[PDB]
């Protein structure tokens, strides 16, 4: 099926250490997608060729429309080409820097969308999305699609690296090498809860090695402007213990979520 000759290529939407995406067209139908280029000689330099392997099979089969979808692949003798759909409207980051903070209901419905689309990922035993919101892109609708699939990418506008933003994200239990489990996707939803309404990740830190510290310990405080609701729903995800942090569902269900949220 495809190569690269059934596309016409335009500007690179942004870059990572693994390649770089394109906006692109398929040439017959006119279609606009992403085209996620890696470089093999990146891949297997980091030693994860057996990775994107594995993680094209499970992609491939993940159809939900909060998870942005892969339309196929291919490779050349120096490249990996993944045909992604293309979110028009830019990650959930660049529009956080343009709003500085968003509102309870817009928060709320993000959250939403989120937490209904790992659970579809967990009925698959996939776990472990890294929802940064530079990882997170918006469809022509509005709708949020997960998008952390084939690693991080940086748009132009970024001013967090790949490795920055991940790390604010990671929880206790991977910060201090223990067994994890699904529950580090909860944790990821109360930073990311945080990170909408405060306009800054809850743990951010001068250094790497603070930030640690405070992933560790837990060391997070709230604005005033943070409403009882959403401190309640953020304290329960962000509990050290994996097994204190609520079930998906009962974030869905949380007062706070079904109050504000679309
Ligand atoms: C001023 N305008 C814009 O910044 C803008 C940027 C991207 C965009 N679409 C898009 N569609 C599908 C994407 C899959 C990826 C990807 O591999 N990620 C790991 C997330 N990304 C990256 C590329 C750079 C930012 C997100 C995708 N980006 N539309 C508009």
């Amino acid at each position: 099926q495809w190569a690269l000759e059934d596309f016409e290529i335009g500007r690179p939407l942004g870059k990572g250490k693994f390649g770089n995406v394109y906006l692109a067209r398929e040439k017959q139908s006119k279609f606009i997608l992403a085209l996620k280029v890696l470089f093999k000689a990146q891949l297997e330099k980091a030693g994860v060729e057996h990775q994107l392997r594995r993680e094209v099979e499970i992609q491939s089969h993940l159809r939900h429309p909060n998870i942005l979808r892969l339309y196929g692949y291919f490779h050349d003798a120096t490249r990996v080409y993944l045909i992604l759909e293309y979110a028009p409207l830019g990650t959930v980051y660049r529009e956080l820097q343009k709003l500085s903070k968003f509102d309870e209901q817009r928060t709320a419905t993000y959250i939403t969308e989120l937490a209904n689309a790992l659970s579809y990922c967990h009925s698959k035993r996939v776990i472990h999305r890294d929802i940064k919101p530079e990882n997170l892109l918006l469809g022509s609708a509005g709708e949020l699609k997960i998008a952390d699939f084939g690693w991080s990418v940086h748009a132009p506008s970024s001013r967090r690296t790949t490795l920055a933003g991940t790390l604010d994200y990671l929880p206790p239990e991977m910060i201090e090498g223990r067994m994890h489990d699904e529950k580090v996707d909860l944790w990821s939803l109360g930073v990311l809860c945080y990170e909408f309404l405060v306009g800054k990740p809850p743990f951010e830190a001068n250094t790497y090695q603070e930030t640690y510290k405070r992933i560790s310990r837990v060391e997070f405080t709230f604005p005033d402007f943070v409403t009882e609701g959403a401190r309640d729903l953020i304290s329960r995800l962000l509990k050290h213990n994996p097994s204190q942090r609520p079930m998906l569902r009962e974030v869905l269900e949380h007062p706070w979520i079904t109050a504000n949220s679309s």
